[PDB]
């Protein structure tokens, strides 16, 4: 029985969204997807920048690592890894003949395809950060630092794409139907947000619940929950091997300019979209690979 | 007390959408939407499209005009009267803040007004068009060519915007209730299609609802019918001042390649398009006008 | 004999460029190019946004005429009579051949139309504003404001480019015969700046070498310093049709929190720019017309 | 003391620059820059676009493994041994402080920045790809098909930079000064062409002195020649760890539709391009360095 608990929290989840961002959020904004090399800013982001003195500072002694060779190979490595494990655990049925007999033509499906390496590419990036912010915090340890291999300090592999923001159907887009397919997703994977990657799958509604449908019953299988701890426990190891060290402690949290109250509460948001990226990312690789 | 007959149309109707040209139709589109200044080519091209031999010499003949100060003159007025007309036949109400209450954020309702703008600048551009195609098959009259006033055949203002392709949610990308409020919308303008600026409007699912709801109960009201005839008279004007001559009659589209009895189902496809132009022109104003 | 006297002006200009304009200024800059449909923010209104608290306050107050279909249309026909005197006067020859000669291919000399254009539909604008400014402070007078025709307050022809900033061989961009051409240009036009439209067409060195060529035994002709005589009247005479009144006195200038040998500084810039502005008018239509 | 020798070059050179490709062309040039990820073809696929049957065989036989994991990780592998050969060898002095001495902001440095970002990331790809071409011709060899670790034959690393094609000063669009700056590179490289980096660079005429008069006196020193060796040795090993085989012989060139004669002009071709990418690869990693 390979774990993976989901945690104790329903502290209110405040997630910033671009829209509404003022200038100086947006300034980091800008700044995370520019190292990241991503045109969203998650959810996770967005919720933890409410705490925005932490998120600041958090991603202040984040960016140098994630600005390395190591950063984008650990990332790129779990695409890999959730790649490798949902071809050997479920026989995915691939679905281009049925959207094109549903009307979709070829540009479209490309389309499709597009938009799902765009998360692809950047969820992992978002689950090791995730990562170094709730161990951070739970341990008050100091993660990464060593010098090693040299070469995992270069630059990392460089070239983005920034612009323009994907085109998301925020929960207050949605029409009567899709309301119904956003609180399948809601309940079915236990969590009181919709991420990016539906949402941005939802410029096509049909394909959505298309797309849902068949992920649906994978959810929480066996197969499914022990792929998501090997996918937490590699985050969890990218964590152990920052090439520039990371610390960012409940004290740290203070000083940042949290109060106590208000860094717990923050633990336990961090905790659900930690647990919650693991699973999001053996989501997209089904997706990813329903579309072959 | 004046109005627009509903043409007469068993006629089947095949738009060729720009996601299915093929390179030599979408060369065609490209020009067209550069000439014009829009980034979408109107579901009165791609059905017409349909008819290639006929599309092609169509708008080699009317492109010339297309290009003229006088064009974007004539266009632009259309626009202009469309406003007046709505302004004083209706209470409109300002819908901003009930979008406010909604969710929608100002930078939200921004791009949605910047939506509406491509439709209220091209639309008269494609009723202009629209009614050369039809009154030319219909006469077979030689339309315009007079030498007048010289800055009539001027280049046009030149700014534009040709890209992106306006988001558009496709009948085939429709979930449940989408599909509902399209079905409605056809019905009540008796249309066998979705126009593209509801299907633009159709990316923010609880904005259409919203905005078409607000709408159609001035459906066909008196002062509705009496602004789209006068809207049709311009189009008509326009066409008979149309700085470049224009020919294209019936044996004109024997000679561009087609049959007899092609030519007789293009001629209904483009007078049921036509009718329905003056009707849209209102439609997105009063759209507009709720963006306030 | 028709000639537009050059002001006396020896305070310094200084530009605040596009990027190098703060957080603030940005979103001024931001504002007036959505405002104006332009991807460019002017030297005018760069140089004019140094006196940065009287540059915010102006453009408050100009914004509102410039939104409207009036501003829109005095702007376009500006433009017009540019075309309309350059052509009447000049034997204006193709250029095409020659640069397609000189190894530009056809897409290549799209493109740089396509600059041409931005530029012919954008200075008339600049141009009143710089209008507007200088004589308000000049006079004290409040412009515009009249009753009217109703339609001039409707919302002008919406679609725009505003993205993305045109490519521009900035000054210390420049190599050596850039640097000559850019200096010729400095002397000939008596000027102590490089125009945005010679920098942009400097993408091209090649290209900017011919048209300046072709252009500069035009300047100061006699029938050159009539034509812009009459860009300047026309300027004029918008000013005074203004939809919303416009008032920016000496003493507005104080109150917005600059000096008296500020606003004196001010005062002979904002000169040697309105004067400039029509001049460049008929220039950019002379690179045009030699495009055709 | 290495050193990689170069080829004797007697024949013509033809690229078929983006902007001359006719649709067939264009195409082949799309799916290349999808395929590759990067927003520019190369001078080098330019060139051998010319033998145009052959280009698109040799092409279509490449891209199964040009779409791969393991060429992604390959080509990645050759951009971080060359950072690390040209920081180990040269002491490479910082030029953003004189740049920003010369009038450069910090906003416009960071565009020189991603410019070079692309050309960093893109030759390797280039590089791999011209040894694939030179060596099938020379040796009519099968490379690579060995089954190996599954997870190099799962795709690339997704995300991806297609539009828009670089900002390039093309030499037919140079000043006198930059063709002398363009004389001086080819004379130097002891190349007849100029390559595509520089010639984005030199969209900052006195960025492009500034870098290349830099980077000049390390060219041909034992290091920089050694280092070359190096990157040359890393392309064909490349080459014979391909996941999908590829055959590209001379009777192959034949079949396609090349003559002897063109077959012994190709060969001297690509031969001088595959030599030249090594040096190319040194030479931007040396830009890219300079720029931190």
């Amino acid at each position: 029985h390979l774990q993976l608990p989901r945690p104790v929290c329903e502290a209110i989840i405040r997630p910033v969204p671009e829209h509404r961002a003022d200038q100086e959020l947006s300034e980091i904004y800008r700044d995370l997807k520019a190292t990241f090399g991503v045109p969203w800013v998650g959810v996770i982001t967005q919720a933890v920048a409410y705490y925005r003195p932490f998120f600041a500072e958090a991603w202040r002694r984040f960016a140098p690592s994630a600005k390395t060779h190591f950063f984008e190979r650990a990332s790129d490595d779990i695409r890999i890894r959730s790649w490798e494990l949902m071809g050997q655990s479920f026989v995915i049925e691939g679905q281009t003949d049925r959207l094109r007999e549903m009307g979709y033509s070829v540009r479209e499906i490309g389309q499709i395809r597009a938009v799902l390496d765009i998360f692809d590419y950047g969820n992992p990036k978002y689950l090791i950060f995730a990562t170094a912010i709730k161990e951070g915090l739970l341990s008050g340890r100091t993660f990464g630092g060593a010098a090693g291999d040299a070469r995992c300090h270069f630059p990392r592999s460089p070239i983005c794409q920034i612009d323009p923001i994907p085109v998301m159907v925020e929960e207050h887009h949605a029409g009567g139907t899709l309301s119904q397919v956003y609180a399948d997703i809601k309940q079915t994977l236990q969590l009181p947000f919709i991420n990016s990657n539906y949402k941005a799958m939802a410029r096509w509604p049909s394909y959505l619940e298309q797309a849902w449908g068949a992920l649906k019953p994978c959810i929480d299988t066996p197969a499914y929950q022990a792929g998501r701890f090997d996918i937490n426990a590699r985050a969890l190891a990218a964590l152990d091997a920052l090439p520039t060290a990371y610390r960012m402690s409940r004290d740290d949290a203070l000083q940042a300019g949290l109060s106590e109250a208000q860094t717990d509460e923050l633990i336990q948001v961090i905790s659900l979209f930690q647990w919650m990226l693991s699973g999001l990312v053996l989501n997209v690789t089904h997706f990813k690979q329903q579309a072959l």
